[PDB]
């Protein structure tokens, strides 16, 4: 390997300069298998990497793991291997009543409720997406008729207390996070997820391009158990969007 | 007057929902002059307001004064009078070597070196521009052939120490700000100015749209003294851009 | 001009070393017209400057604009033109039940709810008035029989959320400021205004003298609509106080 | 699955109440192999879980992934499945000159350079290990003749800037972290790693027991490249220690 | 004197390397009088120092005064006189329902609600006890059959608001401390006291050993007025524990 | 005793409402000796209290101990016993070149480098002295011909690192404090001491009056070792001043 964690060499990327970065290994394969000549490059730790080809150009798909720390490793090491543009795709829960299940969210910037972002810039620096990445994601969403919302995402270092879940071992949320969700919702924040504050700050502060899209599988203000088919469909639409954005950015 | 500071009634705006918001009263007249049927509404404190018409729709031009506090009053009061979209235009000094005098900067989000932003959202919330305003401004800039840079601005509550100016009465900059400019340069920040962290945070957290464009009049990394014609022609150019963007947002 | 914003040259001040600094341009003229040989020097942006003469000595009167950012510009540039003492005068709303409309408040130090003060000293540094300025203001108040309170002022970068006003576009105050007014009132804070934390910190940390007086036109704990005559009278008394303090400091 | 991420049911754990929690899935199998009746339970995302038996009692081995966010999910979900005791084992780089390759570190508490710890306790709360776990780990280490150091670890949300690595894409470390390593060295901090501030804070504040041991594979103050056998033998040693400590805690 | 405050010379310690450090002067004599050859060395300010002999080795007993500032003086100056291990003993109020009056608490680490600790390490650094000191204290407690709890202590710079006492002059607790006790209790914190955050941080960060034991004289969740005999007895048991720990550490 | 720490009953104070509060018990007797009918009340911990009579009115003299925590107890308990006015007197080291040995400093407000102030007001609140106490102290100083400086003091929770002393056990000062002295010097801060940020913040936020004077015994910018007579004569002078100020406040 040329890098400490990912198990990749430079020539494995075959000159690729853009990576799609979902959180989980299983989603990596789903994305790669929508492109041409997909091949699995490595699986080490939370980092599963495939390569594929979009209109004859190599693209990398690499899982970050959950959370800013592992995201920050994957981004640094892909950047040492020549990636310059990073597009995150996820599935997510909306926290606004007007957002419906199956809609698509493109994130302009994130609330920094993480710690890794601070290791690249002080908290005053905005966790903001690159404008060409956000443009390409919005255009790609439009290209398939998706209902798209464009706006702020809250990016949390935890899945449970940081997102005000109370059905937990302790049933407790620390005072600084208790009632925080209501604050984000009053400020128009669309959803929570767990990697973007890190991803967007570290790229924006390091002259790398990054952007994020997600499909909505649950709305916590009108909460239903998701249907398996609907989740598969929404995941696939967000996967097409991020791939089509990739095509516009190359 | 329907509001505490600006000296305006609801009727004065004639149903306008968009305002262009420069910092100084003198630029208000320059902008309103590009549009049809320009009329002066009011001048109180740093707040000078004109109305004009663009493609048959009324549009407001109102000066903010320097800094987040006066900006916060102008935006709140114009929101109570029905403004939903706010476009800031300025002239500015670049802090990157690759940006030239006469180029145009469109701000995707700002470093919050201000205090009024904190009165609307905690510091972890991004001072992020509206995507439709940012798109309208970049497209407008490209439409008249501007050389355009799109990215992060540092937004300071001072002109002098917070922008690391040392030719001052004391010649001193407080420890937290000394060497901060080199940090923002390393992080790819384009420029400093003094109203956008407040304007962008307050609009983003209250469901108002905002965006900002500026024309470059000096580069601090290769600093030349500008002549009056350079400054006038750069101001004209940014003013043309912001009016063209207002046209696409109406 | 010798300075970037104010439009003043050194010799325009005719050797003046003290400036009275109200927030608004209209009040500048009212103060200057109580002294001898008043002349308007400049009006640019929020900065309206007059000169006058008190017992044969030149005094400057210069509006700061609203907020610490513009205050910080006016102070720095007047200091480069030789001013060493700065007295702010305002009209204000009291937040304590025992303070009556028409009473006079002299501020010993301010709660720093601003951002510009941080560009001169870290938050632990007190936004404290010069003792000879505060002495002269208290003595001047006594010299006209005013009812005087001497104590702390809360200095906010916003007029609306920072002062817990809820009759606003959004009707919302961010969590960190919601219930803050009750905290200041329990701590004996007399009133809010919007320039003193900046003014007092930047002078105290730069070896310039500063102090502040204000007349009370409303009490928010027993809130009445002010009468026009009472406001004019209270404004004039505070204007006499600051001028008489000026006379004692020269 | 009874839980959102790990892919486990309550029955799968067979009444286990103790888990050894390494960072990577590959080490899970190495640890489970030392114990009796090792069986694989589940592998989802960075979470690989085996069960085995120690002195006739079932014990869990589950990988956390890198960083506090994924660690926080694994601990919460294993707590909902009845785990009350969590023992982290790793390999690590020392930052003190007196620590040698092959020595073992047991962590009494950690410097919180992470973000997920903040989602359980404010920063003033100590990221402190359980005394019984720490005792079991030191006694286990001394039991096989390890050279043992017991003390403070720095726990970072990044591998690169937060541990002051400069051979990176940017070669830059943000101001707050530049020179931080020399501060932790002066303060007697033993090492860096990336999960313990979260693991220890969340357990200490929720009535769960946790502790951590690690084997030293590199010393950054006298840095040698390790061979594969050094790394395997150091890992074996720490793995033997953590299983021996689990035996004393059952 | 060889030091600024304590009034001690180096040779007065007769080679002692360990100090027992209670808060009050009266307790100093009680401890020294349980050892051999006790002699009073000095009483200056809050700093009363005795020497005595444990199994033929000199030990110092030195009051810190109340609070981190005076603790930090006594620790620095005893360290300049050769002390390397510092054991604090106190009497305390428990804040957990399961802790009984007459039980003994050994502190693993402290919540840092003080200011002096910040003058040795940033807030992220844990106020953690030395593991050999905490071991010796737990073993010493066991050696006399005491009921022992081992865990976190909240260390406050105030006795009244910081510990949420409301029967005070003002009856007020500042917002940041109002409802804090309930947070510590939900996080398992055992008790409050006023010197350990300073003591533990400054020693842990300076390569000195420190630990703390206390006997419980009141439980604030089931609050009774303490009986004089019970307080004397519990004090004596904690004094024996700290002396017996001293013996194990020499 | 009516209070937890000081060993005083309400009757002991004989209706006194003013206290002079030096740091050390030994200075209590020196101050009480200047007044009429001096009597010792109590000595517990660092708290030594005498009563005496000034112009026929009873006055209290009570030592605070070193640092905000013990100061906070003394002020709270003396407030419960009816003290409304507190005058601190000390001897101190100047940090400005223009201040001489034997000069007197009166403190208008303090830099909050302490922790107990935070238990009464958030850090943005000024640690400001009462105007009547400050006036009485300056007038008293001028009344006996002192050379008087009036201005800002830095108030530290430590004697050693927080005042940048390096001839210590470690010889190290933590990053946040290293170079802080030069910042306070640049900002015109007169001196360091260790009780006023707490004394002034707690009194200012609870409607109690406080002020502080000190005599200069060393100048750190031109540091001479003082002889015993210099120290005694400087102490006498400040003690005379504080008693004279108490006379004007009764
Ligand atoms: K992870
Ligand atoms: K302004
Ligand atoms: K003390």
């Amino acid at each position: 390997s040329d890098v400490f964690h990912l198990g990749l060499t430079k020539n494995d990327l075959q000159g690729a300069t853009l990576a799609i970065v979902p959180g989980g290994p299983d989603r990596v394969e789903k994305i790669a298998a929508l492109m041409d000549k997909p091949v699995k490059l490595a699986s080490h730790r939370e980092f599963t990497t495939w390569r594929a080809e979009l209109d004859g150009k190599p693209v990398i798909v690499c899982s970050t793991g959950i959370g800013g720390p592992s995201t920050s490793i994957a981004v640094e090491e892909l950047a040492q291997l020549g990636i310059r543009t990073f597009l995150r795709i996820g599935t997510t829960g909306a926290i606004q009543p007007h957002i419906n299940v199956g809609d698509v969210l493109v994130t302009t910037a994130s609330v920094r409720l993480d710690g890794a972002s601070l290791h690249f810039a002080p908290l005053e620096f905005p966790a903001v997406a690159d404008f060409e990445c956000t443009t390409a994601l919005v255009e790609a969403a439009k290209s398939i008729g998706a209902t798209t919302h464009v706006g702020v995402t809250a990016s949390s270092d935890t899945f449970y207390p940081g997102q005000e879940r109370y059905d937990t071992y302790s049933g407790r949320v620390v005072r600084h996070f208790k009632g925080s969700m209501e604050e984000w919702q009053a400020m128009g924040v669309m959803n929570y997820e767990m990697e973007s504050a890190t991803l967007l700050t570290m790229c924006a502060s390091q002259g790398l391009r990054a952007g994020m899209v997600a499909g909505v599988i649950v709305n916590r203000t009108q909460q239903e158990i998701p249907n398996a088919e609907t989740m598969k469909q929404t995941e696939s639409h967000a996967v097409k969007i991020v791939v089509e954005a990739a095509r516009r950015l190359l």
